[PDB]
């Protein structure tokens, strides 16, 4: 199987909540072609759904090097840092995801802006404690 076919099989497993199996298929595609960003971005989300944040950080770091303009990778990076309460970095990454989304016209409705507000509100909440 080619790397593209492996990404498609990992995608099918992800839709069925098969997160660990999907991450294995994404690692497959990385072995075959390790220079495609979305392979890391998709597996990062698998790790993110698996409560393994440090693992999710790494893949978000790998994706943003192959594609510094990736809206999805910045979005998962910020959400991952948010769940780890790294609020300032998280808001900065969600903000850049929003900036890139408007540049590439990937800003749909109030989606990413609502993520910003939820992150900023959670940051305000923790500062008080
Ligand atoms: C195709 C696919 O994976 N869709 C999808 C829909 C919803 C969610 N999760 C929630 O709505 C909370 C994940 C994936």
């Amino acid at each position: 199987p080619s790397a593209q076919e492996l990404k498609e099989q990992g995608n099918r497993l992800f839709v069925g909540r098969k997160y660990p199996e999907a991450a294995a298929c994404y690692g497959r595609a990385i072995t075959r072609n390790p220079l495609v960003a979305v392979y890391y971005t998709n597996r990062a989300l698998c790790y993110l759904k698996m409560q393994q944040h440090e693992q999710a950080l790494a893949d978000c770091r790998r994706a943003l090097e192959l594609d510094g303009q990736s809206v999805k990778a910045h979005f998962f990076l910020g959400q991952c840092q948010l769940e780890m309460e790294s609020y300032d970095e998280a808001i900065a990454n969600l903000q850049r995801a929003y900036s890139l989304a408007k540049e590439q016209r990937l800003n749909f409705g109030d989606d990413i802006p609502s993520a910003l507000r939820i992150a900023k509100k959670k940051r305000w909440n923790s500062i008080e404690e």
